[PDB]
């Protein structure tokens, strides 16, 4: 999309903008773009890249709504949620990392302020009340709903994709623990990596960007993206910290996320299904 057009779909939306913007693909569903309005303030644009995304965009906007009371760092402002334009101003800091695809820190990986402010934010977050999760009509998975869901996704899978027969037989090992699964499931952001955390150089964790995917769901999988990107012995920092504010853990919390992790390419490949080169990095990344 041109410049011009980007400032007339946001005239359309009575936002007056400049012509300078810098633009971000590596979302999945919606263009962004970096924009600065004609009074010097800076804004964030989300384009849905198709139609008939409104109900998506309600569900959002619902979910901001809901998790800016509970918590103390920043999320976005939508001022513009249309059907044709997601807007907000700026916020605070820039994401911990970007990705190309390639990884490029914005902090320092070993940053110990990330470990605390992250661990005090994942305690707000999973705290959110049930009760108002359900009100907002949000997707709630109980513990019992997890594991045969998983087994589905599983099916969808293998048939569909194909999955490697290491890659399978795992996933039927972590569905039959049922040690690893917990006794509760609490809201969760359910998108969480430090690419959607935002946060000062010295890894004071300011804001928490994308919340289109949180649902009341297992704790382990905000924990995962984490373990991905800073490994093992900080995933452990992370939930003794986590404890110590008063975070539900239990005994199995510190495996339970190594298996949702590890269960990336599988709940990739149910994502995916949508585009053939995400299908084919997912086909890649499962055999
Ligand atoms: C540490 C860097 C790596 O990062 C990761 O591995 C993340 C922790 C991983 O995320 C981990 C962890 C966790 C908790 O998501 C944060 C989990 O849901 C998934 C499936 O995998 C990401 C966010 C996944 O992308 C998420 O895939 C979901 C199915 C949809 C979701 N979004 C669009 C709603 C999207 O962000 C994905 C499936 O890996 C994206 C895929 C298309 C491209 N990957 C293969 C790249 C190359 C990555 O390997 C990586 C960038 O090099
Ligand atoms: N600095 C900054 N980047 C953002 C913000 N909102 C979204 N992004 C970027 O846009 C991408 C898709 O939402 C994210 O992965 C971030 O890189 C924001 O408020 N500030």
């Amino acid at each position: 999309m041109t410049i011009q057009d980007i400032q007339s779909l946001a005239e359309a939306h009575g936002l007056l903008l400049t012509d300078k913007m810098n633009f971000n693909e590596m979302g999945i569903d919606f263009k962004v773009v970096f924009a600065l309005d004609t009074k010097g303030q800076q804004w964030l644009l989300r384009i849905p890249r198709r139609d008939g995304m409104r109900e998506q965009i309600k569900k959002e906007k619902r979910i901001l709504e809901l998790v800016k009371k509970h918590l103390s760092v920043e999320v976005p402002d939508w001022r513009i949620s249309s059907t044709e334009l997601v807007a907000y101003p700026i916020l605070k800091d820039n994401p911990v990392l970007n990705l190309d695809y390639e990884i490029i820190w914005n902090m320092d990986k070993d940053s110990p302020k990330y470990i605390t402010s992250l661990a005090k934010t994942l305690f707000e977050i999973h705290s959110i009340p049930e009760k108002e999760v359900r009100e907002n009509d949000l997707k709630i998975m109980k513990p019992s709903d997890l594991r045969p869901e998983i087994a589905n996704n599983l099916q969808l899978v293998k048939s569909e994709i194909g999955i490697s027969e290491q890659l399978e037989t795992r996933y039927r090992k972590w569905l039959d623990n049922d040690v690893l699964w917990a006794d509760f499931t609490q809201f969760i952001h359910g998108d969480l990596y430090a690419g959607h955390v935002l946060a000062s150089k010295d890894g004071a964790v300011s804001g928490v960007i994308d919340w289109s995917t949180a649902h009341i769901d297992d704790p382990a999988i905000d924990f995962a993206g984490h373990v991905t990107l800073f490994g093992e012995e900080s995933l452990k920092t992370l939930i003794i910290e986590y404890e110590k504010l008063g975070g539900k853990v239990w005994n199995k919390l510190y495996e339970q996320t190594l298996e949702r992790a590890a269960a990336s390419p599988l709940m990739y490949g149910l994502f995916a299904l949508n585009e053939s080169l995400i299908v084919g990095a997912k086909a890649q990344l499962g055999v």
